[PDB]
This record gives structure tokens, C-alpha cells and sequence, in this order.
């Protein structure tokens, strides 16, 4: 049917595409820009403006006033973002979806970008037929998670921040933190096996599916770790959150 637009903000950049909810996959290519900095909420809804327009005006975009799903990087509650980790702090307690929808002139809904991911990797990916609880974790600028359970989504798990080892998680195991302590593959394995573990103890998962970025170098850490739960690689990666965005919207409507 209706193809919808979906936007995934990042934290290098704010891309997005024209979403086929049929395929699970985009029409056409995807489009981004510079993620501006400071990522400020009039900055970025600026650039989120700049994607849609250029989406709204390709020949296979859906109609006008159709409603857009964003992503982002915290806790989203009634179109409210609760968490900023790793984005400007002038984020909290911003009702990104009034200020999406007014910038933008249509709806906007919003939805964590790795609760997006999640709901992509379930419909479309290595969740799509598996029940019972399945976590989705992200690895890149921060740690993000996607809690599905007999493939729906359980919104807003943040087990990026989970303490571990008098740490927070994601301080430790992101894949920024990867390369600013200057990690080898294998040492870093062994930070992913202490968080796998220690996750697969707080929730005996069916299974695990790594997202993000590095997720693309799975080989190179998954076959170090000795986990009771099987681990694979995302199926999508770098339209994960688009996808995800775009299934949201049909989901809410
Ligand atoms: O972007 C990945 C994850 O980073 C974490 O720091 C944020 O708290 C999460 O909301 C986000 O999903």
C-alpha cells in the first residue's frame, strides 16, 4: 500500500527514506544530511525539515499530509523525550513531536531509535517468527536496546545504562568507548561477553540480535563469546530506525 517516510536521528547524522511497509525496505535511495552540532531541538528540526522535503518531492512519496516517524536517541513518553545520554541536555522535557509536527506542517510521531530498530528486526529481520523475549542491542555512539516479547515491543528499555562493573554500560562498551580506550577486537569481546552475560542473566532471552554501526564486524567479537543464547547480527543496519519509524506509524494508526 501507502509507502510512509521514516527519519532516524543519529548521531552523526539525521538520514531518512521513503519506507514500503510491504517489503520491509525503502523506495528509491535514502537520503541524509550533517547531524548539526550542537544538536540543538530548533538544529535539528531544521535538518529533519530538509530531509522530508527532499523525500515529499520524489515521484514515489507518499501523499503530502501523511503522517513521518522519527527516531531518537532517549526515552519517548506521549511524544515527550526523557532521556538525553548523549544528545544536548536542552532535549529534556521537549515534546519533540509538537515541535516536529509544527515544523514539518504534518504529523510526527516519535519513537526511540532502538525500539524502532527493534520493530524492524521483528517484522522484517532476525526476530521475524521467534517468540518469547528477544533483545535487540545496539553498538555504536551509545549502547541502545529494544525489548520485543512474542514480537511486540516492550517501549523504552534502557539497558545501555545498566551498571555494570561500577560502570555504566555503554560508557564502557559502546563503540566509542571501543576506540577511545583503545580496544583490540578481542578486548572488547571480552567487555561484550561481561554485558551479554550478565543481560542474558537478568532475562533469558530466546535470543539476542546486535545492532548498530560495528554490528557489520560481528565476526570479529560474536565467535569469542560463550553465551546460552544464541547472538546473531541485525539483518537491517543502516535503515533499521527508518524502517522501524515508518512500521510505528502504521502500528499507532
Ligand atoms: O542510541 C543508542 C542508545 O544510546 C543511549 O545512550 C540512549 O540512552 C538510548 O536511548 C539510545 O537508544
Amino acid at each position: 500500500n501507502a509507502p510512509l517516510i521514516g527519519i532516524d536521528i543519529g548521531g552523526t547524522g539525521i538520514k531518512g527514506g521513503i519506507v514500503d511497509l510491504k517489503k520491509g525496505k525503502l523506495l528509491g535511495e535514502r537520503f541524509r544530511v550533517p547531524t548539526p552540532q550542537p544538536a540543538t531541538p530548533e538544529s535539528v528540526a531544521e535538518a529533519v525539515a530538509l530531509v522530508v522535503a527532499e523525500l515529499s518531492a520524489r515521484p514515489e512519496a507518499p501523499a503530502a499530509g501523511s503522517p513521518v516517524g522519527v527516531t531518537f536517541p532517549g526515552i519517548i513518553q506521549h511524544g515527550v523525550v526523557h532521556s538525553a545520554a548523549n544528545v544536548d541536555k536542552s532535549w529534556l522535557n521537549t515534546d519533540i513531536d509538537a515541535l516536529l509536527t509544527a515544523r514539518l506542517g504534518r504529523p510526527v510521531e516519535v519513537i526511540n531509535d532502538a525500539d524502532a530498530a527493534g520493530l524492524a528486526e521483528a517484522r522484517y529481520g532476525a526476530g521475524a517468527g521467534v517468540k518469547g523475549t528477544v533483545l535487540v542491542i545496539t553498538l555504536g555512539t551509545g549502547i541502545g536496546s529494544a525489548f520485543i516479547f512474542d514480537g511486540k515491543l516492550v517501549p523504552n528499555a534502557e539497558l545501555g545504562h545498566l551498571e555494570i562493573d561500577g560502570h555504566d554500560a555503554e560508557t564502557k562498551a559502546s563503540a566509542v568507548a571501543r576506540e577511545r580506550d583503545g580496544l583490540s577486537w578481542d578486548e572488547y569481546s571480552v567487555l561484550l561477553q561481561r554485558y551479554f552475560s550478565h543481560v542474558e542473566f537478568l532475562f533469558s532471552p530466546e535470543l539476542f540480535i546486535v545492532g548498530g554501526g560495528i554490528s557489520k564486524r560481528a565476526d570479529e567479537y560474536l565467535p569469542n563469546l560463550r553465551l546460552r543464547t544464541p547472538i546473531v547480527p541485525a539483518v537491517l543496519r543502516n535503515e533499521a530506525g527508518i524502517v522501524g519509524a515508518a512500521i510505528e506509524i502504521a502500528l499507532q494508526h
